[PDB]
């Protein structure tokens, strides 16, 4: 029951794994989060292979512990109760007409730091696609985050879609499906069903010549009066 982690600023890392059809790459992130402020800001460096995937195809992937949830919603913060030993967080990401992502990620605190370890695995993509052709726009837009109790062990499942603006005007879907449960086994808050409200802005900094993300994004909790 780890909301009081939260009040202040909290340093954050971010370590991935991943492997798109074959291709292997790491990513490291540092940065802090300010959940009383829904507000995450982080730098994400490629560290391995040649990125073989679009960055804004990774940001859902790169800790949903630093939403801001209302006060009066805050008996439906899963993410904050199963602080400090944390949470497991796998998903399917669906890229419509393309190939999927699958993803399992512990978070949880390391002293005072809010670590996210991620393996991802993609499969199923065209070569010349969307994806591993590097066509979409290094841009992002904003999301509503559905999040409801599951109803057969102590967790969330979560689903939502992102939109991911194509160089040629059009748009990549890629359709979420999620579910987090505890590392540990004491009691969590199971959420009534609610949203997440999203936005996220993506910049590079003109001095770091590695191939890397830089990151601003805003989440608040809704839905329920
Ligand atoms: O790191």
């Amino acid at each position: 029951m780890g909301e009081e982690l939260f009040t202040g600023v909290v340093p954050i890392l971010v370590e991935l794994d991943g492997d798109v059809n074959g291709h292997k790459f790491s990513v490291s992130g540092e940065g802090e989060g300010d959940a009383t402020y829904g507000k995450l800001t982080l730098k994400f460096i490629s560290t391995t292979g040649k990125l073989p995937v679009p960055w804004p195809t990774l940001v859902t992937t790169l800790v949903q512990c630093f939403s801001r949830y209302p006060d009066h919603m805050k008996r439906h913060d899963f993410f904050k109760s199963a602080m400090p030993e944390g949470y497991v967080q796998e998903r399917t990401i669906f890229f419509k007409d393309d190939g999927n992502y699958k993803t399992r990620a512990e978070v949880k605190f390391e002293g005072d730091t809010l670590v996210n370890r991620i393996e991802l695995k993609g499969i199923d993509f065209k070569e010349d696609g969307n994806i591993l052709g590097h066509k979409l726009e290094y841009n992002y837009n904003s999301h509503n985050v559905y999040i409801m109790a599951d109803k057969q062990k102590q967790g969330i499942k979560v689903n939502f879609k992102t939109r991911h603006n194509i160089e040629d005007g059009s748009v990549q879907l890629a359709d979420h499906y999620q579910q987090n449960t505890p590392i540990g086994d004491g009691p969590v808050l199971l959420p009534d069903n609610h949203y997440l409200s999203t936005q996220s802005a993506l910049s590079k900094d003109p001095n770091e010549k590695r191939d890397h993300m830089v990151l601003l994004e805003f989440v608040t909790a809704a839905g329920i009066t």
